[PDB]
């Protein structure tokens, strides 16, 4: 369904995104969130270097991607008594607050970047979780390389997995989100069905715990047959078709995987161009590449392979003259009067955005058009 204008172009965006993902990569093996973005430079996520490593490990490059996952596996055993402490406070009836959590933002030396009273998220060690898994089963890696992390964040997460948090968009802590909730879903799927952890100690736990947030999504995060942003809300949000895929709490042909896509693509997506979700005000409310491919590459697991080249197409279109991608492009606003106050305070968009070279790769490897 391409002709070899728009293959040649595809190549070379994916050939591109693989670049500037390995050149920023740092030297201790984090991949940054955006190396030229005021508010964001200098900090890794564990969210964005998860799909970032997804799309590098398809694409081929399992040095980079393999240094990656050390770096975080290495930075959680680092957490082992920080986690065993937290569990012990649990164990006492004295529940940490979020101030006492693990981070949110990392430094490239592995410390807190960012204070997590003020933006605490579960999602990214359940991404890590399936990240690592997938990697290792792609390539057929031993999964002791990573393990001891991989402990960390299981044990971390069978733990604090139900507890509200900010979500993907470090927002509304007070709230449990479905994407937040579906990472983690992901993530302890992941490792529960890995054999290589069939005798993990922790190994049923996790399936159990995975199937505990499927009651909680059945309870309280369907609604007119589709998936909600928080758990007692209404309103979709553009990260919600990842609950579909990559993190399976429903099959790509199950009734809510295609409900919530329509949703998704009624509420949030123009021309191709995904919104976060109906009251953002970031930017103005821009339309994020990141979320296009992330519909995209659920279409394809659907058979709707017309939808992913559509949306692959959408994405392309984005590049800049030197073939980087921003996290989000202005074409279609939300809140257009709320974006000048933003590019006052941060500057222009963030771009490239890693993030959003890794979903690139993964939707092209997904409709084959890797080079």
């Amino acid at each position: 369904g391409l002709d070899s204008h728009e293959l040649a172009r595809l190549h070379e965006l994916a050939r591109h995104s693989h670049a500037v993902i390995t050149r920023h990569q740092d030297a201790g093996g984090a991949y940054p969130a955006a190396p030229t973005f005021s508010a964001f430079r200098g900090y890794a996520w564990l969210r964005d270097g998860s799909f970032t490593a997804e799309g590098i490990s398809r694409y081929g490059d399992v040095a980079s991607a393999g240094r990656f996952h050390d770096w975080v596996d290495g930075v959680l055993r680092r957490r082992r008594g920080q986690v065993d402490d937290l569990l012990a406070a649990v164990d006492r009836g004295e529940v940490p607050s979020n101030e006492g959590m693990l981070p949110t933002r990392f430094t490239f030396d592995g410390n807190d970047g960012s204070d997590p009273w003020w933006d605490f998220q579960t999602d990214g060690y359940g991404m890590w979780l399936w990240s690592v898994v997938t990697h290792a089963a792609r390539h057929g890696l031993d999964l002791e390389r990573w393990r001891a992390g991989i402990d960390v964040a299981v044990d971390y997460l069978l733990a604090f997995w139900d507890r509200p948090c900010y979500d993907w968009w470090e927002e509304h802590v007070e709230h449990r989100h479905v994407s937040t909730l579906g990472a983690i879903h992901g993530g302890l799927v992941a490792v529960g069905t890995c054999a290589a952890l069939r005798s993990a100690p922790w190994s049923a736990a996790t399936l159990q715990v995975a199937a505990r947030i499927r009651s909680l999504v059945s309870a309280e995060g369907v609604v007119d047959g589709h998936l909600v942003k928080w758990l007692g809300s209404s309103a979709v949000d553009g990260s919600l078709p990842a609950c579909v895929v990559p993190f399976g709490l429903v099959p790509p042909d199950d009734d809510v995987a295609a409900m919530t896509r329509a949703a998704v693509a009624k509420d949030l997506d123009v021309d191709g161009g995904v919104h976060r979700f109906a009251a953002d005000v970031f930017y103005g409310g821009g339309q994020w590449i990141l979320l296009s491919a992330l519909l995209g590459w659920n279409l394809a697991a659907a058979g709707d392979t017309a939808g992913a080249l559509r949306h692959l197409r959408w994405i392309a279109d984005q590049a800049d003259a030197d073939g980087d991608l921003p996290e989000q492009v202005p074409h279609h606003l939300l809140h257009p009067g709320s974006r000048a106050e933003w590019v006052a305070r941060w500057g222009t968009v963030a771009t490239p955005l890693l993030w959003s070279h890794g979903m690139y790769l993964i939707l092209a490897d997904e409709l084959g058009l890797l080079p």
